[PDB]
């Protein structure tokens, strides 16, 4: 039976995830999850309460978007030549990890997180879990730490084919999984960063992708340009 | 020659003291070079500019940032000096273990007490007031404080259920959760006697010879608990 991959709609290291399996042709159940719950029987699966978690017939949970991308490329990457997403050199494989990490850990605590919790969670959870209006000084600070991250990314599209080098890898999935979360919410004035929209553009009319542009948040509407390939 | 590796690093981030041990546990000599991870100096965050460390620059002069992909990259390279003595095991599954306890002590844990711990203690000191400096606030020490003991409880529950954190052999696991606990051990703030297994599981980590430099280790301006180096404690 197929393996679930618990997550959130609005987590970019779930969505980097669902590209990586989608690229590499896995069929995967998808479970949303809501961590503030602090349900009993995620949290069996992965104390921690990070989002996304994937879980075989084994019972093995692997926990976050780092464990289960190196899992997957140990497990299927290794095979896929030309094609597989994370390479041999340590020095390649090294840059392409920091990128990752760049985009789901570094600009996740500067802008993405607070501004989904803001934004999304904030909405879906009760008043006792934290539920609310969105603090305009934790969505200012989030906001003021964006065009620099922009300016970061504009960069690395400009300079080299792929974010990581010559080809596609995990480097260009997190980026892509972290802006279309910003994206949806609008949080992206692209008419800044005509480079950066570029790379976007290819990430986003990957087959891959489809799945994240069809998905809706309920009570939230996306940005108009939110799954248009020409935006 | 091959000139030594140059790792960035402070003695009070869990994330070096990880590093450092599986750079000594594997042989390596390396030259320390002391950062503070608040003082934003504009040529550190020219080598690093996400702030982070520890930042190890070996003789390729490609500067690796933070502790898993310096771990990676050690378990990928390190070759003769890891034969026999395996730190990542070979098993996805293993692997992934291995992995998600070293997040857990490293990412987890330093979130809910290490970082914002260190820095009220340690760095509010050393900062000028235009730097961010002051005393230490006592809502941050409360709040960081009171994760301790769950921390404390998973990791004697861990330690007391397997024979290392792991599973069957000391892994990375094993070296995050005891740099992250040399740490907070240094600055007193681990009561021993309510974490009785994770004790008798400390004192196995404590007592080898690449925590030698860990234990001999001082922080400017800090003085440790007295029990810190004591292998009977």
């Amino acid at each position: 039976s197929m393996p679930t991959l618990y997550h959130h709609p609005m987590s970019p290291a779930s969505r980097f995830v669902r590209l990586i399996l989608s690229e590499y042709g896995y069929q995967t159940e998808l479970s949303e999850e809501q961590p503030w719950e602090n349900r009993r029987d995620f949290l069996t699966l992965n104390p921690a309460g990070t989002l996304p978690v994937y879980v075989d017939d084994s019972m093995r949970a692997l926990c976050g978007a780092t464990i289960i991308s190196e899992y997957l490329d140990e497990t299927s990457g290794i095979m896929k030549r030309d094609r597989r997403l994370l390479a041999e050199d340590p020095f390649q494989r090294a840059e392409i990890r920091r990128l990752t990490e760049w985009f789901l850990q570094k600009m996740e605590a500067d802008v993405t997180r607070p501004l989904v919790r803001e934004r999304i969670f904030k909405l879906q959870m009760t008043p006792d879990q934290g539920g609310g209006a969105p603090d305009s000084k934790i969505l200012r600070t989030s906001r003021s730490n964006i065009r620099q991250h922009m300016k970061y990314l504009s960069w690395l599209a400009g300079s080299r084919p792929w974010l990581a080098g010559d080809r596609i890898s995990y480097g260009d999935l997190a980026a892509a999984a972290a802006i279309s979360v910003l994206d949806y919410l609008g949080e992206i004035d692209w008419s800044d960063a005509p480079t950066a929209k570029e790379w976007y553009q290819r990430l986003k009319s990957r087959p891959s992708f489809r799945p994240l542009l069809a998905e809706r948040v309920r009570g939230v509407t996306p940005v108009s340009h939110y799954a248009d390939l020409d935006f």
